[PDB]
């Protein structure tokens, strides 16, 4: 209402974002922000015509000749003088308004200039390790105002400043230095520690950590600016006891993409591990295994052996004081035709699934799912299913570690898995090939393909010449595979056969890339490879002292290898199929809801939890305002990445690999595929613009199932994370792809068309040029 405001005195449609801050620090208690006035949007208050008007938006600019011209009533304008020079008479608070136009009020808000001996910034979260527990600042002589001017750096975690930099702040309105002034601190450690004593009691009033902005005058820090810190990742809401170490399940799970709410919600019904969400992903709590020595000691080596950065990283928390609590003072092989019958036995209970849940509807499909999560629980997690998975991975360590001891053969398991039967997830890759070998004879077809961006371009293929035949190769192939996608782990995203259009720039490649049957040649040359490789590791074993005993329980655990190494894909693949039966079901609810006036979009659904989505549907009501926050907090959730390792205190840890004897400048990885190579690298976030062909390598955040048809064409593969036995890599071995996982920031470090050279046997990559 009124014309000026003060600022103990102060409405953000009246002075504005940083017109409130300075408003809300006046209150708290021990500091004070420095003293003035406010000038508010009811000071804003032709230009309206001019307004309406909105090449044409550069001269329409006139506008802002305008306020500096118009003037605006003395009585404001001296009613301001009714309630020291300036920053931010009436030069500048007019032709600041101005800036709303270049791109609606605009509140200037004006403050004091106190000469201050020091300036700087605070932050009550470290800015590197985002340790909520450690605070930062930035002091410099005088004003230095962000990250520019020479300013010494303090790490004060709780009286204790524990890391000093005293930058040479050489350059301190006047322009030139003392040199024996030059290298001492800004502020004294008693002034440090008050300072971080203040800037730890701020946040409280505020609630979160706060960056702070500060200055020092003659012996006061009084505040100047307190924006809050939107940058760190979520800790996990575990209000148990102390400090707690969680492991991040989309390294593992090789997919680092933010999930949302609902999806979030399936994956934490399905597991048995103790898990929880944070920043729109999954972690695991680990620390009642690091409560004891015996438990800690296995689950610090069996993570290792997934990837090495896990263990480097845990050894990092262990040796941190302070935080962790100190400490107190052969598998069973199933027959051959076990896993054809596992096979069976999920796709019967596909079957039931779909003939069940079609009947279902309201909260008698929700009771539904529940019950039916039980049955998706027994066949992932089936004693007999898990004794298959364990007998291909057993087999490799068992191969690789002897191989490597009596000949010197490091990681012979690659070469030995290679064009594995009964996979999944590599027959889907090599079937696409298929796919394009059914399009390639028909011109119109893959004029129409090439060309076309309607999502519903199958329902255009039967006008066409090889229309009929495209289409149905299309069919054929989603009913087998039209249910993965990108983050199929998550239920809500778009899945192939929602829209098969993302498939197309795949198998358009494939059309050009390859001649008739790629597929046949490709496997065919994998069952060579690597049926040569058993001749000739068998045969340098009965050179070897009793080497016929050697080879003889080699060719055993080979044969395991290829029986169980292919079924390791299939799990998941039959739980993506109760995903998006469970997907289709929810959808109509979301439909069913918005016919009731409840939702306004069908897929708001995706935003609730399932217990949410449950009672909205039993009780017909929502809190849109919690929906609307949840979707702006998955927004901010995508522009956040998982650390490897995430603790209590928010502390973001990521391992490093241990250099020795590799190259000086190569970056290093984890070796998952032998082999070496030397090709185009090609940085590709989305699968649907890769244009990939020969000579390629990929590099890529990473690849889960759906990545796999686009294996077929590059000559080497390279992530961000994953690890020895996860999603790709596993794939790479088959298909005698070299790759390198856990590549720390790969999509930045690698330009997009260099030549680099990738060792998948010692796990690195070199830059060409
Ligand atoms: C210490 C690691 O902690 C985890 C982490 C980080 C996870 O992400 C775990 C995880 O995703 C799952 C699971 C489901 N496995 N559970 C837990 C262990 N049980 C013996 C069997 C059922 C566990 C995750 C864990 C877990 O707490 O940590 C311990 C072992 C896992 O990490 C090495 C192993 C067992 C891993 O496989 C390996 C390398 O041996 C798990 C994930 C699993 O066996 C792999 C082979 C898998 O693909 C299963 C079939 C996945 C089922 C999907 C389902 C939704 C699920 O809950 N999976
Ligand atoms: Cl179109």
């Amino acid at each position: 209402k009124p014309y000026v405001l003060k600022f103990q005195e102060i409405s953000e449609a009246l002075v504005g974002g940083k017109g409130m801050n300075l408003g809300a620090c006046s209150n708290i208690e021990g500091v004070h922000v420095p003293a003035g006035f406010c000038l508010t949007t009811e000071a804003y208050k032709e230009f309206t015509q001019l307004l309406q008007r909105l090449a044409i938006r550069e001269i329409s600019e006139t506008i802002r000749t305008l306020i500096q011209h118009t003037q605006i009533p003395s009585e404001i304008a001296s009613y301001m003088d009714a309630t020291m020079p300036f920053a931010v008479l009436l030069q500048h608070i007019s032709m600041c308004w101005a800036s709303l136009f270049t791109e609606v009020q605009l509140a200037v808000v004006i403050q004091q200039m106190i000469s201050p001996e020091a300036s700087g910034i605070l932050f009550t979260a470290d800015p590197i390790t985002s340790n909520r527990k450690s605070l930062s600042i930035d002091a410099s002589f005088g004003l230095g105002e962000s990250g520019l001017v020479s300013a010494d750096s303090y790490t004060v975690r709780e009286n204790t400043i524990t890391n000093k930099i005293i930058a040479t702040k050489k350059l301190a309105e006047t322009r030139i230095l003392e040199k024996s002034q030059q290298t001492k601190q800004t502020l004294t450690d008693q002034q440090i520690i008050q300072l971080a004593k203040l800037g730890r009691k701020i946040e409280a009033y505020f609630g979160k950590p706060q960056d702070i902005e500060w200055c020092l005058a003659e012996g006061a820090f009084y505040i100047v600016q307190s924006r809050p810190i939107t940058t760190l990742y979520p800790i996990p809401e575990v209000n148990e006891p102390g400090n707690r170490v969680y492991i991040s399940v989309a390294h593992q799970q090789m997919m680092t993409d933010a999930m949302k709410p609902l999806g979030l919600s399936f994956y934490l019904m399905t597991t048995p591990a103790t898990m929880y969400t944070a920043g729109g992903r999954l972690f695991v709590d680990i620390t009642q295994s690091l409560s004891a020595k015996v438990s800690r000691d296995m689950m610090v080596n069996s993570l290792g052996q997934s990837d090495p950065l896990i263990k480097d990283a845990l050894l990092t928390v262990i040796n941190k004081k302070g935080f962790l609590p100190p400490l107190p003072t052969v598998r069973s092989i199933p027959d051959s035709s076990s896993v054809f019958e596992l096979v069976r036995n999920s796709e019967n209970s596909i079957k039931h699934l779909k003939q069940s849940i079609e009947t279902k509807s309201g909260s008698d499909l929700f009771d539904f799912i529940v019950e039916d999560l039980e049955e998706l629980k027994r066949v992932l997690f089936n004693p007999t299913s898990i004794d298959a998975i364990m007998a291909g991975m057993d087999a490799s360590a068992w191969l690789n570690e002897h191989i490597y001891q009596w000949l010197g053969e490091k990681n012979v398991a690659d070469k030995l898995s290679e064009s594995a039967p009964n996979n999944i997830t590599s027959q889907m890759g090599l079937e696409l090939l298929d796919v394009a070998d059914v399009i390639r004879p028909y011109p119109a077809v893959r004029a129409y393909l090439e060309q076309t961006k309607n999502p519903d371009f199958m329902n255009e293929l039967a006008t066409l010449e090889g229309g009929a035949e495209t289409k149905k190769a299309l069919e054929d192939y989603l009913q087998k595979y039209g249910m993965r996608c990108a983050g199929e782990i998550d239920l809500t995203k778009t899945r192939w056969i929602e829209n098969p259009l993302t498939l197309i720039p795949l198998i358009l490649s494939n059309i050009k890339n390859f001649d008739s049957s790629a597929s046949m040649h490709k496997f065919a040359q994998g069952e060579k490879e690597a049926f040569h490789k058993e001749q000739e590791i068998l045969r340098r074993l009965q050179e070897l002292p009793d080497g016929e005993q050697k080879a003889m329980e080699t060719k055993e655990k080979i044969d395991i290898l290829r029986h169980f190494i292919g079924y390791r894909e299939y799990p998941k693949y039959g739980m993506i199929n109760r995903y998006f039966i469970y997907k289709l079901a929810l959808l109509r609810a979301g439909e069913q809801l918005v016919k009731d006036g409840i939702l306004q979009e069908h897929e708001d659904i995706y935003f609730l939890y399932f217990e949410e989505l449950r009672e909205v549907v039993r009780t017909g009501q929502v809190d849109y305002e919690l929906i609307n926050a949840r979707k702006r907090d998955f927004a901010t959730f995508e522009k956040l990445t998982p650390p490897r390792i995430l603790t209590s205190d928010g502390e973001m840890i990521n391992g490093e690999y241990k250099r020795e004897n590799l190259p000086k400048d190569a970056i290093l990885g984890l070796p998952v595929s032998s082999g070496t190579v030397e090709g185009r690298a090609r940085v590709i976030l989305e699968m649907e613009k890769a244009d990939l062909e020969d000579g390629d390598i990929l590099v890529t955040a990473y690849t889960d199932p759906s990545w796999t048809p686009a294996f077929v064409s590059i000559k080497g593969l390279v992530t961000e994370v994953g690890g020895l036995m996860t999603h790709g890599a596993v794939i790479a071995r088959e298909y005698g792809l070299p790759a390198v996982v856990g590549v720390e920031n790969a999509t930045t470090i690698i330009k997009d068309g260099q030549q680099i050279r990738i060792n998948g046997t010692e796990g690195y990559i070199e830059i060409l040029d």
